[PDB]
């Protein structure tokens, strides 16, 4: 079926804004909002306590308001501060889901899942770090199209070269 894109991150790592930065806005364009693959990222949420509730938001930004998810990504991935510190707070998080501007009940419905124990989100953002490990995913950022790697993650050209 259509080729499948996995990236593997954490909102919290440096080099991980790098690829968001220089990749995304060209693979987006070009091959993921014209739904020509399956775009997947697992967050290995690895860089503090606060890189899980990050997770969580992500994912059910992702399962609620999917069209608006790489825009979330793009934005977090902004306003990313010290690793050292636990930046990834409720308010904050909370701030950039409504800056999606949604309409208000999928905007609440968003809000409460990633903060309700075991809901959906909460389950996804758990599993990314199982799937993580099961494929043996050792540093990050890192790519791979149909579990080929992406020889350059920051280049688009690289990913392009995957794709065509």
């Amino acid at each position: 079926g259509k080729p499948l894109v996995v990236v593997y991150g954490d909102y919290k790592c440096p080099y991980c804004k790098e690829l968001d930065e220089k990749v995304m806005p060209k693979l987006r364009k070009n091959y993921i909002d014209n739904h020509k693959v399956e775009y997947q990222f697992v967050n290995l949420a690895f860089l503090g306590k606060d890189s899980i509730v990050g997770s969580r938001a992500s994912h059910a930004v992702l399962m609620y308001a999917p069209k608006s998810f790489l825009d979330f990504q793009k934005q977090l991935f902004a306003a990313q501060q010290d690793e050292n510190k636990e930046w990834l707070t409720k308010e904050l998080l909370d701030k950039h889901i409504k800056q999606l501007h949604l309409d208000k009940e999928t905007e609440n419905k968003i809000i409460k899942d990633y903060k309700t124990k075991d809901s959906k989100s909460w389950k996804a953002a758990e599993k990314d770090k199982k799937i993580a490990k099961d494929n043996h995913i050792k540093t990050v950022p890192t790519a791979f199209i149909n579990g080929e790697k992406v020889e350059d993650p920051y280049d688009y050209e690289s990913y392009e070269k995957l794709l065509k």
